[PDB]
């Protein structure tokens, strides 16, 4: 019932990197065609992009997407995506088992991202190319002209370079599904020499080096370990995906996995500084969560589309619908991102539109609509750009199914002393009793109190009607903030 | 003096694969410039396509053909052999030191095999080229439409797929001589991660990995073992090549040499097994041998023109011209092949036309005639299909100049039950003494006793003639009795 | 005073090979670009070339340059730099941060050779790219004709084969500057691979294998051996890169780094037969000596222009002005080449035209002058063709700052015997001391004593004069020469 945590300002993690609010898009499944891109639809723009889904994204605010991939990316030709669009040929997308029409390509998605007040971070293909095709590209977006490839975007219609200031080498390869799979010396080689190169042509670019497709590789942590020390000096970041599902139908373990995450982020951290040591390097590889969110619901659906229908253009994979206790865990691994952020400096949710995503178009020119995800992430990029204070927390433990010890409440403070404002995000994961979280402001004011609840956690949303969005109200005056957040919940207390 | 045999069709091994009667064409030589092909010949059908060569090759029965290569393909580009002739490049063969016009290619020798009853099994270029460019030519090849490469196939006149079944990773590259030579652990990468994507753009396709380029090479069988242990759960078959000669002109050891054939073949299962345990897998691989043949003719021949002739089209490249002995080797070593169709599913005699090959064509235009091999060949396509019995066979045995206790005697039941016939297919490897053959069918009415023999062993065939050639030759109860002369190929059958 | 040789004419090293007198052009800066290659110019011919740049060539008789790098083929496409001029495009240049218009490529350069008297020795790019390019460029080059390449020469306006006869599988790949860095084992299998290929296509080719950019990589020599241990069977040389400098100024020390370059070849042999034994070859690697001079005064200049000024076309990169002392070194580096014969064949100094050059044409469109380097080399071009006798002796040592029991008199004899002349060449490298030089030649009267000196160590030429060129001056009885070498200086002494 009762649980304490002192807020100390002088007792700082990092400063927010506001890339930590990042997404991605694939060209996967409904993502882009009948997604974002819908040419004739009456809900569409100039260039064919969807009016309603750039608003919803810019209610995100997202500062950088991830492009293209993803497993996509593997065996993706950028050329194809180029130049007049009544010769981009059509080509087998064989990670999604998809025809890939090439309508949209780098420069149109580089026009929805301005759009959508968004940055690419891009990624090359190392599963079928290497270190020329890298070159080239990057070349194309980002040398002003004079030259073969800049000259060539120019009179693609770009006249500007897109100066795509963050890349990444490839996509993870450890993986036996993925096309151009790699060992981890292999795909250490032609990363360094790719970044080597890349360097070279524009050295004020960032560089993101692949790890492992998941912790669970029998190669985690190794790739990692293998790529940095080959790459070191010429990457910034190292990748890490994560996912979580709730398959077992056990609310009370689903919830205790963030702490999984805690686990995961500090043995990657870890590995770096390892290097780090083996280098004798005053650098520190940042971490780049490029691949994360809850993905279980379209597991079935998804494999029965491969490979019984195959070759379809935007076949409908990936399709999850959120749930309220999706929403919970999601915000429970945004809490956990930002507790990490010294570290963490990118971290993109998987996926933007359709795809594991938290905005949906219905299909064949549907409407628009938010997932419960969409609002624990939506709280976090608005209140959450400031500098983290350390969480010094007592609060009471319960078991789980196969988790023990498990925090009853998860939260993290953020103090944007630029214009005076304290946000506490917190989740109660007892999801059966109430907790009252007071909080010892050491510091500077009661804002407002926003909460996400709801009695049926299995509850979704849907074209037809949001049953999880934003409730501001509930129930501090003195210098010891006194909150009790309902059980399974998720509030963003602001103090100023 | 006599051996004696019992022959009962409980007592199974396996049902022949029929595509162990398949064959090999490479662009080499005169296989097909001057060969197949002679586009303004009075022989030729429109296409360009000698009918004289289609006919004799139908009557082979073949019913798949290994195409283009062979070390021709470790430094192919399929491009140049498609799309507006006119437009097609020549390009220098490092192979075999020639060049390549490019007038056939995918679509013009597809169009050949369907004219000879046979599908094709195509190598792709991983000597030079890899992963995309095998993804490419698998989408051209068998992808329907809706694609840059299967429309582009539309566009260049073929507008159903070819739908190819059995692909090879490659070609052996374990040797010095060979353009993109790699060692054992990059070429199983390689295999891998081009039979991964493979079967992704067309999961029905069967996959070959190369093993060694031959037995004698000091990377055998380590390089089958590497390769399967990489490619395993993505490839169905290891390859296998074996030519023999007989530059030492001694018949008798000669004619021993399918017992190092059948070793051959058995080190190769063993190799397979244990990577199989090593897997704890429940696939078997399967055994290809898509290379073999008799091949010691033209060996000098070939070393003049090249290095003394180089970069022409279409010279006379091993241009073996087969004995009498020769065609009891390839008897034997068709027997061999019969006796293992439980892991050998696919074999390619190689070659088809002109090169080391059962069909000939004269220089410059025009001929086609049978060599000595085309014969025991032509049998064992013909009534080799059915179920193998095991042979329990007591023979008796001789040594000769380099083996030890070889049967002078060498036999195989092939029983067709949609036939109700046995087809007993039997060499005397004794080149002196004559033998009779016991044979205690525990059947079930003879309908014939095929035989090929000569008095010379060395005497060949020629445009003018076939001095070799299939003739007739001679049960009642439980038992056939059937003598077999010295030195003959004998095909004996029941009803 | 006194240090004395013994000069039998069967006492003998070996015949020179002369190749040995060889240079090299890199798309590097001013070397081809506002030097050999200027256009409109009123000293250039109808093809745009400098006609001085091409007489002061021609007076080295440089019998074979190496072309085009050197750094630069390590990420060139040669494909860019043959057919119409229109069509060929602009690239980076990644290794020296410029941009490439490719106005002058393999036709033009091997036009410019033939005005030359000169062969190409040829480079290709196996950084980033490979087995088939190789192929391809060969078969461009050597092929007669009715295959695809070769008619691509003819259609381009070169009938006949440039039957191009030394080629180098790559260039130096082991440092972490160089575009296409190769571990020794990457390396020597696609120098394996590319030259099994190549012999194929041309059996009388010769083929040099990269060794290491320099001595002072922690992987010399073993870089040297594995790559002659893949690749000893198709190879014929194995190449060595070598520069000093002056930083330091220590005249004395500098003058004796030639005994640094002459324990270096001895290493680079022994790794030669080493690999020979363990082959069990009855062939022996011989030595391509393809990168050498002396280069220190422009470094800093240079790390301006990049990246401060970089994607220029043709800056003035690498324009040491050299000083006499400068001179100095090259000739006692051209003594050691000579005295390493009989396994040296091929060395290039590097390089020809105004990069780090003995030829220099002032920025803009016209000079052409000869710097203090330019005579060294042109004496030893000139007659140093024969046989090199074996020198015995006798010479004070002095020490210097960081080398002990340096030789004074550092001499060599070439024997013509077409000409009935020998020729002795020596330096003084005592800047101090005078000392004479008698040499017992038991031949067997005198014709000659060129001599290069100068009163201020750091004299430089310039366009507006030569203040160090050769001088007929200084001054053999029966049987026994006698000569005065000064103080630092160059003695170029005949007998006939």
């Amino acid at each position: 019932k009762k649980a304490r945590m002192t807020v100390d300002k002088d007792y700082k993690i990092a400063e927010i990197d506001k890339r930590i609010y990042g997404s991605f898009v694939e060209h996967l499944g409904r993502a882009v065609y009948d997604g974002l891109y819908q040419p004739g639809n009456s809900k569409s723009d100039e260039d064919g992009f969807r009016k309603d889904v750039i608003e919803l994204v810019k209610e995100l605010n997202v500062p950088i997407i991830a492009y293209p991939g993803g497993n996509f990316v593997s065996n993706y030709f950028w050329e194809d995506g180029v130049g007049p669009v009544e010769d981009r040929p059509r080509r087998l997308d064989l990670a999604w088992k998809s025809i890939e029409p090439n309508q949209v390509g780098i420069n149109e998605f580089a026009k929805w991202c301005k759009k959508v007040n968004a940055e690419i971070m891009m990624a090359v293909n190392l599963g079928t190319r290497g270190i020329s095709d890298a070159c080239n590209l990057l070349e194309y977006c980002n040398h002003p002209g004079g030259s073969k490839y800049s000259d060539m975007r120019i009179k693609h219609g770009v006249k500007e370079p897109h100066n795509i200031k963050v890349w990444c080498l490839g996509n993870a390869m450890d993986g036996p599904w993925q096309v151009g799979h790699k060992t981890m010396d292999e795909y250490g080689r032609i990363a360094e020499e790719t970044a080597r190169a890349m360097k070279m042509i524009d050295p004020s670019i960032e560089l993101v080096a692949c790890g492992s497709s998941s912790k669970d590789m029998p190669t985690f942590p190794q790739w990692e370990a293998t790529v940095l020390d080959y790459a070191y000096d010429y990457v910034d970041y190292i990748s890490l995906h994560q996912y979580y599902g709730n398959k077992e139908n056990d609310t009370a373990d689903f919830l205790a996995k963030s702490d999984d995450l805690d686990d995961f982020i500090r043995s990657v951290i870890a590995t770096c500084d390892y290097i780090k040591a083996k280098k004798r390097s005053k650098k520190d590889i940042y971490l780049s969560f490029d691949e994360w969110n809850v993905w279980y619901h379209s597991n079935n659906e998804d494999a029965n589309i491969m490979q019984n229908e195959p070759w379809r253009i935007a076949p409908p994979l990936l399709e999850d619908i959120y749930t309220f206790e999706d929403a919970l865990l999601v915000g429970l691994m945004l809490i956990t991102l930002m507790k990490h952020a010294d570290r963490i400096k990118i971290a993109c949710l998987a996926q933007l539109i359709n795809v594991i995503a938290p905005i949906v178009t219905e299909r064949n020119g549907g409407a628009a609509w938010r997932q419960t995800i969409f609002y624990p992430f939506m709280h976090a990029s608005k209140y959450g750009r400031g500098i983290v204070l350390q969480p010094v927390i007592n609060s009471p433990l319960h078991d789980t199914s196969k988790h023990e010890d498990v925090t009853d409440i998860e939260s993290v403070a953020i103090y944007n002393e630029e214009k005076e404002e304290v946000t506490i995000f917190a989740v109660n994961r007892n999801i059966h009793e109430d907790i009252v979280l007071v909080s010892d402001v050491r510091g500077m004011r009661l804002l407002e109190h926003i909460v996400l609840e709801h009695q049926d956690l299995k509850i979704r949303n849907s074209v037809n009607g949001e049953e999880v969005y934003p409730k501001n109200s509930d129930k501090f005056d003195d210098g010891i903030l006194t909150s009790m957040l309902r059980r399974a919940s998720w509030n963003v207390i602001r103090i100023g």
